This record gives structure tokens, C-alpha cells and sequence, in this order.
């Protein structure tokens, strides 16, 4: 059609006949540079060293790469600012350092400083210009009395790292220029605002023709004015410009339709704290983005910008002190908004409950003392699913709403609604919203308006949405082209109304109006947000998953010992600052890019050796605190190899030992190679090739292994996905798995305590798996411990546990509580859940029985039914993923020597499973005097569990316990305290240890603040309460 | 035990049993055995199950407790969660359909004097 | 609004009629778009003077 | 086979004299003033870029 061919003419007119005549080049500047391929130094220490004499600045070469990979080049620019400058026009430098266009935050960047150490503005691929004079006769401070000036530019020659492709770029500074980026004559230019407005109008108009339909007369009244204008603009006669704009004005002022939506736009750039670059680079990225944000708050007023991740604010505070006081000046104004008080945008499903609570707490604490703000909602646009315990934690932490967008990438199903009420397992509900643009980084195009209005899933009762724009995922922020195409879409009949705003006001009014409109028809979602994509993120880099749990499972012990030692010994200083530093370092390695393990080899290498260092430092605070208890109770008892595991079967926080102390375990070797372990409580029969093939529960007398199957068979899948190698698993892999039928028992023995051990070996073509199966006296559980020497890439290992019990749903655990997922997947959407998360245990049960499996560091599994060889129902298979080896961002990921531990239990109720999980995840310590816990609850009914006894953060000396219910039934208990804190009071708080109550949340205590000894507790299913004990 | 003198067409009657126990799935019975169906319907396909069959009883239970309702001749019901006036979780509502009066193939269907019997139990 | 109205009109209680119309009013008064066409309507009936009937019938038809 | 390009135009004969001609965009003289006819008239009119004015006949005809 004629119009579609007229759109191409208009776009080419924009690109060649209008765009170049915006920056009129006046003069070019002399340049000299100094290169450095090493690690960068602080800019302030370089400038003052670069002002006196101590740098030479050998001139650059036009047409050659100005740096090396992962290096820094400092450039001294000197211009002249000649006279006869155009009147009423702005003057600005233009830096064209060989930019590409596709990745904004990916390849090279830069930052321009003044000759005192102060930032001017950052330089990015699509935003490369620096204001000298502002079209009003006022100059920047870096201008002499004459036209002389001098600028320093720190340029980062970051390589462009492909997402999924084998490369050597994400390892270390190479010292070579792999991708060539030229220099090409930094220069000075005058800006023409009228041509720039004309280009903006053309852009707005021509982008609306691709998205309208040829049925409204506006499609034709537009395409006529677009044609009349470009037929009138002759770039060789400037006086025609004023004629061309008047033609493209009879259509720019048309009031929006009556029923059009209303969008609240705010500037937002998402910065992945570590992904495709080292963590030593994110600091500069935050600096650049923030500087860009403030240089756009003087192009126009009423522009708003949001920023999350208090850790980014801290990084900014240390590197650019001057750029911090400019932010605070905008915060008090109201145009700069910090949102979602959290340390970093953590992962949404893997961290435990205490991780999330501590993230919220540290974030709220930083946002208070520094910026003085109190956020009202959780900002989490990018995450691989959400745990389902989030609503309760958010509501009990003072929050009011919630924000997500990542759940659009699901491979099978689309969620029904965009704005809805999300109810967790407890019952508390939070208002949640997805930005209808299906992405956080928009460019404020006409395509995005058309999509937002034509995709919004609740247009019948909401007509209100949010809209984020800016260049994200690597920084950069929004560009001044986006802001000046927003004023065109303010009314613009044919498209949604758009206006600036803050998130809190949008959320308040949107929720209240949707409520008062819908009635008791408000959309609702109960449960978790299962992410139907990126299944391999549960096991991508195993040393990160093992590190997140081992460090956090022992922070519990270290913090508990600080409580016990601060009550026994009269002089013992609890090291608050070291613990705070360790906690912040931990919360930084739970970002949504490094816990899933989908970053470059460099990032994981640094994050891995941090776990080693903080693990070591933690087990010195422990032994130094235990030394204090050892002198306070000098003659009670001391045991080596103790494990303080919360919620045991008899004594909750007593430090139990490793010596089992039962009667020996009789072992009956058979002649064919098989063996028979038999303690008082189990009768295990191990076959000739590992693989326990029958397990009797001698108490009840039930087989525990599904017939014609063996427990412990190893499979190795062949996973070579289409895209996102380190991210997701094909379903095809589940078809290709091959068992390792070869194998044998290496050794059968008994030990000093009386337990029996069996040592097995297994191999697949290069690598070796040696398992140790243990049976201890007086414990109704079987323990497995495997050591892997993984060497072959592109493979995936997992073990299976065939259970002799058949049910319709499987039971996992959440951060606080439990969930169930189907076993046999019926519909198309259910088959998308073929692999799922599991914190610390999975249970398959029925009305009166059940079998459970608890793990140490795995985090991943999948369940399916089992059918006998005569085709009758046999049981259920539970497979849990151990280690995978991708190749995309990390060529040499997960090579060599992984450990794994797990255990299998017969459990009618859920209490012994929780006890076994807690007891397998606890760290070991030495020379620990055994003394009763200070806080104890006697269970009158149900199963309440005290999780995280710890000290107060106010330094006052109070105790804070975080107790919940872990069975799904109401629980009644009462508190008993030891003889070291009698006379103390107890009271109820929120998760942040503050006296704040909420009318829509039940409480634990009955009454108010009363005596601790004897206070009773009632807990409705999956409730999370926090007790605070004070001396008075 | 209810005695109805139904006279008005184009209407549908049902009684409700609000239970003080909250769970994620409801329990009905089949010809031989039991099944469970969701209570809060999440996806588009689940909201299509807003009314279901129930032979002789419906049970809402948890790990250690449960409440049940058994009927004489009803065959129909539906379940949904209940939210308190301060907007905290309260329990579950069990409504069971008693008598309807269509008009299409039968102009004078279900007019006058129906009986109904049912019972409510606490059952672990 | 179409759904809210027909859910409110009960033909066995006339007083509900006034309730049903008010629901189908929040959408009846919305000013036309800016670029919408303008049509000039006039009543017109075409009479074929003789086709499928005798000409002695067209007179009565007129 | 073919659809004419325009609905409103200048028709010139063999002599050279011209007359202004218009087709009703509803593509029929007997309309019933339905929403279908409005939608069709506005979505079929072949000169929406420079005319935005049309005629509309309604009634039971033929
Ligand atoms: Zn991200
Ligand atoms: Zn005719």
C-alpha cells in the first residue's frame, strides 16, 4: 500500500535529512590519553595526581583502539570555545569513541570529571554529550574567563560479552583489544532546539502508524500530514523548517479518547549487581547511571526517577561523595524516589526466611539513617519466581504493596490478571501489580503505548497502570529523547494518557479504586508464583548454593552463642560490626544473577572465595564465644563434635553430640556380595551394586522401597539446550537419562560408636562417585554421603529415591511453612512444572503414613509416579539434582570434587522430618559445654518451632526469638525460661523488632507485655511471630 | 431438616456452612474412595470448576483436625474461602444447592414441598 | 455495563427497571472521538416501479 | 472483479464537462441504522484522508 511505502520515506528523512542537522559542529579539541590495563584506582586519587605533574598524556591515534579489555584510559580534553557562537543555542561536547548501538550497558562506557574531582556527566552509547553552555548565556564552572577549558574523562573499555556463547572474555584482564573501537575526533557542537523538536514530532507520528489500524480516520489524517510535512522541508533553505512544523500541527493537538487508560511513568534503570562483568565494575556503573539521572533533572522539571538496592546507594556514597549530596537534594524535593527497602534485589525463592528478613531489615535501616525515607512496597521486577511466603513477610514487615514483572517469560501459561490480591500460605494478602509493558526497560515508544493498552489484562475494572522506562540491565538510565517524546503522548488522541508520578501514590489510588469498583470480585491468587522457565538455576553453580546455606546455617549457631555467652560471662563484648559485615557480604551474594549462577567466570570466582573466607572467620567468633561459656560453667561437661540443631526430638537447642550411644548394629555379609544392615529400628538390605533394594520399618512393618526398584541408582542426563545454556533444562533431557547399572560394594565395616558403614564406587566414562551409606544405633533414618569427581561437561547428575507409598500430591517446604505440588501432571500447564525447588526436605505421605528425604545442599528435585513391571501401581520416584555443568558464560563451570549429604526417614507426622533436616544442616563445633537453652517452649498442642534466637540490634541487651508453626495446624504452647533471665518480660513485635501492630494480622501472645515465665502462645497454621524479651 | 414450599420460578436456593478451619483443598467422595479439588481457583481453567458434585459428604481438614457435612439427597455444592471483616483469614464456606426451578423443557418444574436432611460433624 | 444491567432486571418486579437503566448509562454519554466522520442520514425507501409484482400493485405500494 | 478507487470524485464525460459524484459508503441504499452499518461506513469509506463526510440512507427498500 502507498502509506506503508510512505512510512519508509519518512523514517529515512528522519535518519538522514533531519537528524544530522541537530548538532552543528563548531571546532574540534586536542586530546591526550594514558592507558592502564590493570585494576583501576579511585578517581579522586588520580585527578589530584594528574593536576600537578605526574602524568604525561601521550597523544592519541585517530582510528585505533583506545584501550585494552577490562582496562581504563584517562583522557585530557582541551578546547577553545571560539567566538561567533550561534545566538540562543546551547553548546556541548560530543564524544564519539566508536560506539555501537545494540547493547547500552554492555560495551564501553565513560565518565567525565571536572578538574577538581567532581562529576559532570556520564557517557553511554546512545547518550554521549556533555553540557558546556546551556543556551542561556550561563556557562559551566569548567570554563576560564576566556573560552579555555579542560576536562578529564575516565573511559572503561569493557568488552561485549555474549549471553550464551563460549568465550574467554569473562575471565580476567587480557591486555589486548579484542573488539576494536576507534577514537574519531571528540568535538564541540551547537544544539538546535527547533530541529530537535521537529525530529521528536516526526518520531512520535511515524511510530503511531505501525500500531494503528486503517479503520479509524486518524490513521489517514495522520499519514496525510506526515506526507505534507516532509514534502515541505528542504534542508538547503532553513526558512522552510517553520513551514514544515505547521503542517505537522493540525494533528498533534487532539484530546485523547474518553475511555483511554492512564499510565504513570517514572524513570527507572535496572542494574544487575553482577552479571557479564566483575563486581568491581558495578560500582562505576551505579555512579554513571546516577550522574545521568541528575543531568536529566535540568532538561525539564516534573521528571521523576526511582532507584532500588540500598547496597547501590552505599557503593555510591563511598566512590562519589559529591554525587551523594546532589541526590539528597532531590530526595527532599520529591523527584528522586528510593523504593523497596532491601539490601539487594535478592533471589525470590532460594534464600531462607532469615535471609529475606535480614535483607528487609538492613535495607530499612540504611534508608532511615542516611536518606530518611520509609518505603511502603517491595520492588522486585527481575527474579526467577517467588517463594509464596513473601506476602506474610511483607505484610508483617510494614509493607503495603508488591511489584513484579519477570513472570511474563513463562513458556506455557499466561497469568489471568495484572493487578490482583496475592495471598500466601498463611492467609495474609498483599496487593500486587505487573507493569503491562511486560518489561521494565522501555523506551517510551509508540509501540510500547500500543502494547500497554492492548495487552493490559484488566481493562474492564482498573483502567490504571504503571510504566517504567529507561535503558536497563546494565545501567544508562533514560535519555533526553525519551522525556521529550513523553510530552507528545500526554493526550495524543489514539493512545493512552501518560503522566509522571511516584510509585506510592499510584499504588495507593489504584488499589483503592479497583477495590471500591470491583467489589467482592477482586482478582485473587493463592499460592506461589512458579516460574515456568530457567529450571537449571536451582543447580547451575553448586558451590554457590552450598555456600549460601552453609554460611547461613552457621550464622544461626554463632548468633545463638552470642546470646548464651552474653548471659553467662559478665564481661564479653559481642562483635556487632564483624557480624554486620559478614551479613552484608552474604546478602550481596544472593543477587538474582549470582545465586542462580548465571554470571561470567570472574564473578563466581570472587564470590566463591568469599564464602571460604567468611566461613573461616565465622568459626573463630564461635570458638571465642565458647571460651567464655567454658569459664562461666567451669565443671559441668564438655563434648567434642557437638551440633546445636534447633527443634530436636527431646531437647530443642541442647548441643547434642555425634557419638550415637546405642547398642551396636549387626551386619550380616552374604556370599553373593550383598549385605544386611539391621539396627533396632530399621532392616536395610544393600544389593551387590550399591543401591539399597529393600528397607523395612521394623516398628510398623512396612516396606519402604517401591518394588522392582532400587534406592540410590544414579542417572546422568544429556542436557544441551537451545538457548540460555546455564539457565534452563530441556524436557528432552528427561527422556535421555541412562542409569549407571555397573557398580560394586568396595567396603563393609563398622566403627567405634557402633554404626555400620558401606562404601561404594561408581563411574561414568571419566568421573567417579563414591557413596557411603551409614546406619547409626537408635536412629530411624538412613544416611547417604557422596563424593563426586565430576569431569565431563554438558551432563547432569541426579539420584533417585523410589518410595513404596503412592499419593496424588508431593509435599515440599517453603521459607516458613509447606506447599504441595501435583505428582501426575494432567494439563499442558502442569507439565511445565517438571522440576521444582525443595528447601531441605520432600515428603510423600497419605492419611496415616509417609516417607521423607532431607538434603544438605541440593535445592532441586522432581517427582513422578512409578509403575511395576506387571503394570500395577508401585509407588513414587523422587529424584534430586546434584550437579550440572553448563558451558555458556563459564567455560569451566563445576569441575571437580563436590560433596553431597542426604537422609531418608519413615515419618507419619512431619515433626521427625523437620528434626532430621535441622540436624543434618547444622554445623559442628568443638569443646561445647552442654547447658539447657534459655528460651524453651513446652508443646501443649501442635508443633511450634523456635527458629532464630538472637540478640537485639539496638545494643540495649534484649533477646529476640523468631518462632513459627511448621505443621499446618493450630499450635498452643507456653514459654519456660532458664534460671539466667527470670524476672524478664516478654512482648510481641513485628519482624523488624519494633512495637507496631497491624489490624489484618493475628498475633502470637495472648495479652500484651507480661512476665516471660508462663506466657502462652497460640499460632494459627503457618504463622510467623517474633518475641522480644527485655530485662525490665 | 428443612421443608420447602418452593413456588417462585427462575430462582435457586442453597444453604451455607461456614467452617472455622482453613485449608488449600476440599475433600469430597467418589463412588469408591475420595478426591480433592482446589478451594481458591487460580488459573482460568480452575475458575470453571465453581460448582461440583459431592456424594453424601464434604470434608475440610488439615494436619490434625477437620469438619465435615453429610447430606441426604442434594448431590451439589461449591466451596470458597472466607475472609473476616478486618480482612484476616476466617475459614471456609461450604454451600450446597438444594432446589432450582428452570423453565425450558418443563414449564412447571419443581413446584412445592421438598424435604432436605443434613448433618455437621467435627471429625479428625 | 451490559453485564451489570441484565443481572439487575427482573421481569417480575417492575421497580427494578429503573435500576437497570442507570447501570447502562455510565457508558451511553461519551463524546465521539476527535477524528470521527460525520454522516448525514435521511429516510429513504426505494420502490421498484415494476419487479416481482404487476404494475397495478406499485400504486398501492407508493 | 474490481472496486473503484474513490467514493467522492469528479466524473468527466466524453465531452469534457464534469459533475460531482458520490457513492454512499454503506454500499447499499436500504440500511437499518444498525451498529454494523456505522462500523462498515466508517471502516469502508475510501477517502478518509481528505473528505471525512458522507451520506447515509436508511429504511426498508426495494
Ligand atoms: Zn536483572
Ligand atoms: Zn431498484
Amino acid at each position: 500500500l502507498k502509506v506503508n511505502r510512505e512510512i519508509d520515506r519518512c523514517k529515512r528523512v528522519m535518519r538522514e535529512r533531519v537528524w544530522p542537522h541537530i548538532h552543528q559542529v563548531l571546532a574540534q579539541c586536542t586530546v591526550g590519553a594514558v592507558k592502564n590495563p590493570g585494576e583501576p584506582e579511585m578517581p579522586a586519587a588520580f585527578i589530584t595526581r594528574a593536576v600537578s605533574g605526574q602524568v604525561i598524556f601521550q597523544p592519541l591515534a585517530v582510528g585505533e583502539p583506545w584501550g585494552t579489555s577490562w582496562g581504563t584510559t584517562w583522557i585530557r580534553v582541551e578546547g577553545q570555545l571560539p567566538e561567533t557562537l550561534p545566538e540562543g543555542r546551547a553548546i556541548e561536547l560530543v564524544f564519539n569513541l566508536g560506539w555501537l548501538e545494540w547493547p547500552v550497558g554492555g560495551h564501553i562506557e565513560a565518565m567525565a570529571y571536572r578538574a577538581d574531582g567532581t562529576v559532570i556527566k556520564a557517557l553511554h552509547p546512545r547518550n554521549h554529550w556533555m553540557p558546556l553552555v546551556s543556551a542561556d548565556g550561563v556557562k559551566d564552572r569548567v570554563v576560564n574567563p576566556d573560552g579555555s577549558f579542560v576536562v578529564y574523562v575516565e573511559g572503561a573499555y569493557n568488552p561485549n560479552v555474549p549471553s550464551f556463547t563460549v568465550t574467554e572474555l569473562g575471565t580476567k584482564p587480557t591486555g589486548k583489544a579484542d573488539e576494536r573501537y576507534e577514537f574519531s575526533s571528540i568535538d564541540i557542537a551547537a544544539l538546535d532546539q527547533d530541529m530537535f523538536d521537529y525530529w521528536a514530532d516526526l518520531d512520535v507520528v511515524t511510530g503511531s502508524l505501525e500500531n494503528m489500524n486503517d479503520a479509524d480516520p486518524r490513521y489517514w489524517k495522520l499519514a496525510k500530514a506526515m506526507q505534507r510535512s516532509i514534502n515541505l522541508w528542504d534542508e538547503k533553505d532553513y526558512n522552510t523548517l517553520a513551514l514544515a512544523r505547521k503542517a505537522l500541527d493540525k494533528v498533534m493537538h487532539n484530546p485523547a479518547n474518553a475511555s483511554a487508560m492512564t499510565l504513570t511513568a517514572m524513570g527507572h534503570s535496572h542494574i544487575d549487581s553482577a552479571w557479564l562483568w566483575p563486581v568491581r565494575e558495578t560500582e562505576r556503573k551505579v555512579g554513571r547511571t546516577v550522574s545521568n539521572a541528575l543531568a536529566l533533572m535540568d532538561i525539564d522539571p516534573d521528571f521523576t526517577y526511582v532507584m532500588s538496592a540500598a547496597q547501590h546507594f552505599a557503593w555510591l556514597e563511598e566512590r562519589h561523595p559529591d554525587l551523594f549530596e546532589r541526590v539528597k537534594a532531590r530526595i527532599a524535593e520529591g523527584r528522586f524516589i528510593p523504593v523497596g527497602g532491601m539490601w539487594v534485589e535478592s533471589d525470590g525463592t532460594m534464600p531462607c526466611g532469615e535471609s529475606l528478613i535480614r535483607q528487609i531489615s538492613y535495607g530499612k535501616r540504611y534508608f532511615k539513617e542516611k536518606l530518611g525515607v520509609v518505603p511502603n512496597g517491595i520492588w522486585l521486577p527481575d527474579s526467577f519466581g517467588y517463594t509464596g511466603a513473601w506476602p506474610q513477610i511483607a505484610k508483617r514487615s510494614g509493607y503495603s504493596w508488591f511489584l513484579t514483572q519477570k513472570l511474563c517469560w513463562n513458556d506455557t501459561t499466561r497469568l489471568p490478571h495484572h493487578s490482583f490480591m496475592w495471598e500466601g500460605v498463611d492467609g495474609s494478602q498483599i496487593f500486587t501489580h505487573f507493569p503491562p509493558a511486560d518489561k521494565y526497560d522501555s523506551d517510551m515508544s509508540a509501540n510500547d503505548m500500543a502494547y500497554v493498552q492492548s495487552n493490559y489484562k484488566d481493562k474492564d475494572l482498573s483502567d490504571r497502570g504503571i510504566l517504567l522506562f529507561g535503558y536497563g540491565d546494565g545501567g544508562g538510565g533514560p535519555i533526553r529523547e525519551m522525556t521529550m517524546r513523553e510530552h507528545r503522548f500526554e493526550s495524543f488522541e489514539g493512545m493512552p494518557k501518560v503522566e509522571y508520578g511516584t510509585p506510592d501514590d499510584f499504588f495507593s489510588k489504584a488499589e483503592t479504586e479497583m477495590k471500591a469498583e470491583a467489589g467482592s470480585e477482586m482478582p485473587r491468587w493463592k499460592g506461589e508464583f512458579y516460574f515456568e522457565l530457567h529450571r537449571k538455576t536451582l543447580t547451575s553453580q553448586q558451590e554457590m548454593k552450598r555456600g549460601c546455606r552453609k554460611e547461613e546455617s552457621m550464622l544461626r549457631t554463632v548468633e545463638y552463642l552470642g546470646v548464651v555467652a552474653s548471659l553467662e560471662s559478665a564481661d564479653y563484648v559481642y562483635p556487632t560490626e564483624r557480624i554486620d559485615r559478614i551479613w552484608k557480604t552474604l546478602l550481596l551474594s544472593q543477587f538474582h544473577d549470582i545465586l542462580p549462577g548465571s554470571a561470567i567466570e570472574w564473578a563466581h570466582r570472587v564470590a566463591r572465595e568469599e564464602y571460604a573466607r567468611d566461613l573461616k572467620a565465622l568459626s573463630d567468633i564461635a570458638r571465642d564465644a565458647i571460651a567464655a561459656i567454658a569459664v562461666a560453667n567451669p565443671d559441668v561437661a564438655r563434648i567434642a563434635k557437638a551440633r546445636i540443631s534447633q527443634f530436636a526430638d527431646v531437647d530443642p537447642w541442647r548441643p547434642a553430640s555425634l557419638v550415637s550411644c546405642g547398642e551396636p548394629v549387626e551386619v550380616n555379609r552374604r556370599e553373593d556380595g550383598s549385605a544386611t544392615l539391621d539396627n533396632g529400628l530399621l532392616c536395610v538390605h544393600v544389593a551387590a551394586d550399591g543401591t539399597v533394594d529393600s528397607m523395612i520399618d521394623l516398628k510398623s512393618g512396612r516396606e519402604m522401597v517401591a518394588k522392582d526398584h532400587v534406592m540410590g541408582r544414579y542417572e546422568i542426563l544429556k542436557d544441551e539446550p537451545g538457548v540460555f545454556d546455564a539457565w534452563d533444562v530441556e524436557r528432552d533431557a528427561f527422556l535421555c537419562a541412562t542409569a549407571l547399572a555397573d557398580g560394586h560394594i568396595v567396603s563393609i565395616e563398622t566403627t567405634a560408636d557402633g554404626s555400620a558403614v558401606i562404601v561404594t564406587k561408581n563411574s561414568y566414562r571419566d568421573d567417579e562417585i563414591s557413596t557411603t551409606i551409614t546406619l547409626r544405633p537408635g536412629k530411624s533414618q538412613l544416611d547417604f554421603h557422596a563424593d563426586v569427581e565430576w569431569n565431563v561437561p554438558e551432563k547432569l547428575l541426579k539420584v533417585d529415591i523410589p518410595m513404596a507409598l503412592s499419593a496424588s500430591r508431593a509435599q515440599y517446604e517453603c521459607q516458613y511453612g509447606l506447599i504441595e505440588r501435583p505428582i501426575v501432571k494432567n494439563t499442558e500447564g502442569e507439565e511445565a512444572m517438571f522440576e521444582s525447588c525443595s528447601h531441605r526436605f520432600v515428603r510423600i505421605h497419605d492419611s496415616s503414613y509417609g516417607i521423607g528425604v532431607a538434603n544438605g545442599s541440593t535445592y532441586g528435585s522432581d517427582v513422578s509416579s512409578l509403575r511395576d513391571r506387571d503394570d500395577a501401581l508401585a509407588g513414587t520416584m523422587v529424584r534430586m539434582s546434584l550437579v550440572a555443568a553448563p558451558t555458556a558464560p563459564d567455560p569451566r563451570t563445576d569441575i571437580g570434587h563436590h560433596e553431597f549429604d542426604w537422609t531418608v526417614l519413615p515419618c507419619a507426622s512431619v515433626a521427625p522430618l523437620v528434626a532430621a533436616a535441622g540436624e543434618i544442616n547444622a554445623p559442628t563445633i568443638e569443646n561445647m559445654p552442654d547447658i539447657a537453652a534459655p528460651i524453651t517452649l513446652e508443646p501443649i498442642e501442635g508443633t511450634p518451632v523456635i527458629d532464630w534466637i538472637k540478640l537485639a540490634d539496638d545494643g540495649s541487651g534484649d533477646i529476640v526469638a523468631r518462632l513459627y508453626e511448621a505443621a499446618g495446624a493450630k499450635a498452643k504452647a507456653m514459654l519456660h525460661v532458664g534460671g539466667t533471665l527470670d524476672g524478664w518480660t516478654v512482648r510481641e513485635t513485628n519482624t523488624l523488632e519494633q512495637d507496631e501492630s497491624y489490624p489484618d494480622e493475628p498475633a502470637g501472645l495472648i495479652g500484651g507485655k507480661q512476665q516471660a515465665e508462663g506466657a502462652e502462645l497460640a499460632l494459627n497454621p503457618f504463622q510467623l511471630t517474633t518475641l522480644r524479651l527485655s530485662r525490665a
